[PDB]
């Protein structure tokens, strides 16, 4: 039938009211919300430059 309007499928679900959104974009023009984060800090990184496996 129709797949998507001359538009990318690169949208941002959004957590309060769930709407797709533009990826550039960072608040919520649909429930004014900003997306959280989190972090879960657990370990630290002893390197900086390279990385070890
Ligand atoms: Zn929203």
């Amino acid at each position: 039938g129709s797949s998507g309007s001359s538009g990318s499928e690169d949208e941002w679900q959004c957590t309060e009211c769930k709407k797709f959104n533009s990826p550039s974009k960072r608040y919520c023009f649909r429930c004014w919300a900003l997306r959280k984060d989190w972090y879960s800090d657990c370990s630290k990184l002893t390197h900086s430059g390279p990385s070890s496996g």
